[PDB]
């Protein structure tokens, strides 16, 4: 074929972390939706996404996840990587469930292991992992568990792959538009799911970051004066900041380097209703310079 | 390669051992009369607490460390297949312990097996030694206990169907004494079973009932939960098999309501209760760990309680209130 | 031997045919990647009523005549094994009709198959003919319909998991027109499936929920029961799969109680109810037949109902009141 | 061995009957207890029982049940014989369950079929089928179903076998003693379970017959005058009768030829409490001759 491009690459999935005396599947993230293998999924494929945004279909030829320890040799416990063909089945809750997965790999946190998921031969659609039936669009589900260890960053998980992409299309949006109201509850999202919305009160706005990296965020909302209370309730660094706030109208832009699964908080709000997030991925020299 | 300032015959201690476990697909084949399954399942994590002679973690050796298969704790995956058959015979049966812990750890872990399905505990470290089928190691090491398999078909059944000595092969058990207070290793089981006589599927739900005043409690079905406190003020059930359940609990108090909680490890995902008069009912979608408790507290004049537990996924949520 | 006053080439009508069916043990074997099961299970009895064009007995062609396996109605025994796997592929699949009735009987029985898992009904006898996979016979005769098996893995799933065209192979169905009003024959299925990708066991319970006011009803798990009437005065559930269940039903009325009954074939073995305020709960141990109803009548201002059904045996009786 | 006697024989199990438009397992009898294969079970082995009463242990070498039609060739429907190794598992409720039994045999009611249950090699105890763990004492369970047919006696079920019996013992009672009270509810039974007790009121006494054949019954109880109301609420014939009734003390002896699963009723009772049944098996020329 010759509308067919083929890519081989190794990129960054996520950091595998554990908490002391807990099971902790997928870093405690939960909703086994953003761990579907479509690619397109900027959590699993943060580098492939800029390419796959330009195509309609994908087929993996080889796909392998790799754990490389960040932790030292005296560390106790166990990490585990698993893969289910059903991208929609729920995760493992206990260790007993974890062990029945056909495609499983477990090793002590200071060692290296890897998991080779099996690829089939079918073209599927590159889409949102929320844009229709999971079983039709996703090869399957990926996930990890870390138990009986300490409470720390245990390792880096990489993914190495060879995909075919097919059918060039106009680019899917490589940015995020996340809208909310007040007065309602509707929370329409458009573009990649970089950030998620935890709560939209009238006092506080909290956006949790599902995707590690450096961004430029634009947040805009309706309050009644106040505003200036930005902080990172996780591991991150507001490298550049601009704020402006008056009546029923305020706006915040910033060059955060969020990571793992950190947090973005607008605290001193007062009488807030509508709000919208705009996320794009950038470096740091994309730094805001007006105050 | 190559170790400093050493003569041969030295034994050199590493600081930690990594053993790597990969997923294992099950093998089926029919021995003309029997279906034969080979697979590896996860028994339990093995923990000890400091300064205790910790036997079977908390728990103690009861009737779900009995080998039959049909035993959700010992054979989570196999249970479903076994329900479709009437009798079984183990061919090979090995328990394997994979260390979770580094070699500065110290203490003892031990695996034992006894043919008396309802053999009581080893009472202390000295008794523990007298078993014929015993493996004792340092917690940072790997080991395995091979269970002697005899050559007799016994019925596939939950432990509530007459003499356990008739249906169960024996009893598995572990102990951790001395040593720290931590999760020391994984305990896997490797097995090859023959299943005989296909039949219509046995039910896999639990029905645990108590009265009050008669004092006796009766269980049918699998031992997912156990009843720990009777009382008229409290009802506590204990998880014996980790997982997500849709539990239905019905009982006779005198008016008042109930206060549900999960002491220990676990979360409630979807509650619903209706409590009055001399009748109350509580149905919930819980995820729970081994040895955690589901307590119904704040009861008032409660007699007669019954529990219905079935395995579900978290998303089988109760939707009314 | 030897028939009176006959020339050869004659065809001689007997008065009845006896075909004898014996029990069939299942065969397992692993095709290196897949486990392969061959077995024969009982689909349903095939009845007609007089002067009706009776399609799928009462019922009508819905989403549990869909082939997937994982389908309690079509594969009672297989369900349990299938729950332990992620995808399937049928190798051979035959439906077989064994006459229950003598040759003075008359009328037509017909078996059909359609790839559209959610193909609607054949509307009349003429439409019924247009199927490509059809078998039409006199009711006193024997026949079998062979379903074309393709060569693609599809997911093992209950019919409540996205497009049924993705997970189900096709749809089975039967019709009986003209003829008397009686039970005409047995319908067996012979199959060989390959199951792939072992996984932790899928839940086999049912969770059927409705609101009221939103009008929509949602099902998770197997289709043992179906919701037929909403109402604020009545709640009726219908058995789609014959057997004994422990059903838990919870809903929101405004005070009053409930009046349970089993219209159609079935018996209640152990009731318990608590009904007040804006919350009621009814748990029971019922044995029920295909197309019978479990009705909660005498309701008063009832919105929001949820059902939990699991297979049990009669002896899993509710013990409180 | 030479405390070992070996018997080969073919005797009468029961009549297989159906009711129109019903499933009807075991003639509607129910409690799958008196269908356990021990022998000793006077329902399955009415001829072997007189022998096995004299021994402690049994092993079957071959065992086969046989259905011979009583019904004609135009009869519709289907009979089925099944066998479970677990004498304690409940019967089949629907046809779907019936079909999953490994040892099953079904044929149209006007034809002959048979079922060969598989014998193992273990000695078990000859006992009550209520005298301890079913799985330890019974080879298994037998049973039959008749569906989609008419409402009639469809056929005779016979059993053909070869047993070894071991260990001579003093004879187990070949009679029945069934006691009841009033004032209590306790209902102690001793000997073979020929008859069962359905209700013991104060107005009526009803004994249902679990075992086809000719008997001599002695029933004795405590009322307050009255008594004389004997009848057979099934298929049977009170071939000989003696009654005597006064105050808190009455007594009935009779030579009934009960069958299938008939009934014995004492109607005109008044103020009855204690009662006891004595059943022994006899011919008819064991006829009561005093009035
Ligand atoms: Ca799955
Ligand atoms: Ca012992
Ligand atoms: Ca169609
Ligand atoms: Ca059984």
């Amino acid at each position: 074929a010759k509308g067919s491009v083929r890519i081989t690459h190794r990129e960054y999935v996520s950091v595998l972390s554990g908490t002391n005396g807990e099971f902790l599947r997928n870093n405690g993230t939960g909703p086994n939706n953003d761990f579907s293998i479509n690619p397109l999924n900027p959590f699993l494929f943060p580098w492939l996404v800029n390419i796959a945004a330009n195509f309609d279909q994908y087929k993996f030829n080889s796909l392998r996840f790799e754990y490389v320890p960040l932790v030292n040799t005296t560390t106790n416990g166990r990490v585990a990587l698993y893969f289910d063909k059903d991208s929609e089945d729920p995760g493992p809750d206990d260790r007993a469930a974890l062990a029945n997965y056909a495609h499983l790999s477990e090793i002590s946190p200071w060692a290296i292991t890897k998991l080779t998921v099996p690829t089939d031969n079918v073209k599927r659609f590159i889409s949102d992992t929320s844009s229709g039936d999971p079983k039709l669009i996703n090869l399957g589900q990926f996930g990890w568990v870390a138990y009986s260890g300490p409470t720390a960053e245990l390792g880096d998980i990489f993914v190495e792959y060879t995909v075919d992409l097919f059918e060039a299309q106009p680019t899917s949006p490589l940015l995020e538009s996340l809208f909310r109201e007040s007065a309602s509850s509707v929370q329409t999202r458009m573009g990649l799911p970089y950030f998620s919305l935890e709560v939209a009160s009238a006092t506080d706005l909290v956006w949790q970051a599902r995707v590690p990296g450096t961004y430029v965020v634009t947040i805009i909302f309706n309050s009644t004066v106040g505003g200036l209370t930005p902080s990172i309730s996780g591991g991150g660094t507001i490298n550049s900041s601009f704020s402006v706030s008056t009546a029923g109208s305020s706006a915040y832009v910033a060059n955060i380097t969020i990571r793992v699964n950190a947090n973005l908080s607008l605290s001193g709000l007062t009488g807030a209703t509508n709000a919208q997030l705009f996320a794009v991925r950038a470096i740091t020299e994309n730094a805001v310079q007006v105050v």
